[PDB]
C-alpha cells in the first residue's frame, strides 16, 4: 500500500503475495497479504469480517482489511518464522517431543476454537503455521472457500501443495467439514515427528494413492459411502493397510493412537479438535520455548 513500507517479500499466500511491512506512521511491523478484474465478492469480505472478530492466542490476528485500488490487502500481526522453516532448521536433531506436543496441543486449541465458530481453515500446512520466541504457534492464512474460493493457483503460476489434503477432498466431496483440518494437522504432526512429509504427493491421484498405500485403500467397511463419492473409481488399486508402527517411528503409543484417530478415513469417525485435546497423549503437555534463529 501507500501507508506501508515493504521490508521484504515473505512468500506466496493462497491468493497473492505476502510482505513483511512497517506501518509508516505507527511504526508497527506487520505481515501484509496483497490479493489480486471483476470486483471482489461481498459474500467474501463478510466471511473475512468474520475472520477479523476471530480472536484466540493460537490464531494469527487479522488487523485490517483494505479493498481500495482493485486489490485486497489483509494486514496481519507479524510472527518471525513459520513451521516449515523451523522444521527444516530442526531436521538434523529433530524437534523435541515436548515442543512437538506443545505445538500440536496449541494448534488443536486454535482449531477447536475456529470450528466451534463454524470456521474451517481448509489449507493447513507448515508454511501457514507461525511460531514466535514465546513458544506459541498460530494458525495463519485461513483459506475459507466460503470467504472466496479454492482455485488451481495462488494467483500467478504456483505449485499448490497437496500433501496435507484430506482424502474426502481428493475424492471430490463438495462440502468440506471441520474434519479436513484435523487430517491436515495429523499429517503435520507426523511430519514433525519423523522429519519427513507423510504423504508427499505430486499430483492429486498420486496424493490419493500414497494415502491408500499407507492407510489401505478405503472401502465401505471403514468408510461407508466412499465408493459413491464423485471421484471414486472401482478401478482404484487395492492396497492393504500398513502396520502403523512403521508409519511414525519412534512416536510412543499415545502419540500413535492419537495420530491414528486424526487420520481416520471416515470424516465422521475422525476425531474432533475438542476430543483430541482430551487424548491421553497430552496428559504431560508443557510449553517449552523453541530455539529460534531469526
Ligand atoms: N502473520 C504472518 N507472519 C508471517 N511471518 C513470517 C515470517 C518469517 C517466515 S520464514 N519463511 O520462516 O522466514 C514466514 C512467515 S507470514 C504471516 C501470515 O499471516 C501469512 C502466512 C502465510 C500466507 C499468508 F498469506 C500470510
Amino acid at each position: 500500500m501507500e501507508n506501508f513500507q515493504k521490508v521484504e517479500k515473505i512468500g506466496e499466500g493462497t491468493y497473492g503475495v505476502v510482505y513483511k511491512a512497517r506501518n509508516k506512521l505507527t511504526g508497527e511491523v506487520v505481515a501484509l497479504k496483497k490479493i489480486r478484474t471483476e470486483g471482489v465478492p461481498s459474500t467474501a469480505i463478510r466471511e473475512i469480517s468474520l475472520l477479523k472478530e476471530l480472536n484466540h492466542p493460537n490464531i494469527v490476528k487479522l488487523l485490517d482489511v483494505i479493498h481500495t485500488e482493485n486489490k485486497l490487502y489483509l494486514v496481519f500481526e507479524f510472527l518471525h518464522q513459520d513451521l516449515k522453516k523451523f522444521m527444516d532448521a530442526s531436521a538434523l536433531t529433530g524437534i523435541p517431543l515436548p515442543l512437538i506436543k506443545s505445538y500440536l496441543f496449541q494448534l488443536l486449541q486454535g482449531l477447536a476454537f475456529c470450528h466451534s465458530h463454524r470456521v474451517l481453515h481448509r489449507d493447513l500446512k507448515p508454511q501457514n503455521l507461525l511460531i514466535n520466541t514465546e513458544g506459541a504457534i498460530k494458525l495463519a492464512d485461513f483459506g475459507l472457500a466460503r470467504a472466496f474460493g479454492v482455485p488451481v493457483r495462488t494467483y500467478t503460476h504456483e505449485v499448490v501443495t497437496l500433501w496435507y489434503r484430506a482424502p474426502e477432498i481428493l475424492l471430490g466431496c463438495k462440502y468440506y467439514s471441520t474434519a479436513v483440518d484435523i487430517w491436515s494437522l495429523g499429517c503435520i504432526f507426523a511430519e514433525m515427528v519423523t522429519r519427513r512429509a507423510l504423504f508427499p504427493g505430486d499430483s492429486e491421484i498420486d496424493q490419493l494413492f500414497r494415502i491408500f498405500r499407507t492407510l489401505g485403500t478405503p472401502d465401505e467397511v471403514v468408510w461407508p459411502g466412499v465408493t459413491s463419492m464423485p471421484d471414486y473409481k472401482p478401478s482404484f488399486p487395492k492396497w492393504a493397510r500398513q502396520d502403523f508402527s512403521k508409519v511414525v517411528p519412534p512416536l510412543d503409543e499415545d502419540g500413535r493412537s492419537l495420530l491414528s484417530q486424526m487420520l481416520h478415513y471416515d470424516p465422521n469417525k475422525r476425531i474432533s479438535a475438542k476430543a483430541a485435546l482430551a487424548h491421553p497423549f497430552f496428559q504431560d503437555v508443557t510449553k517449552p520455548v523453541p530455539h529460534l534463529r531469526l
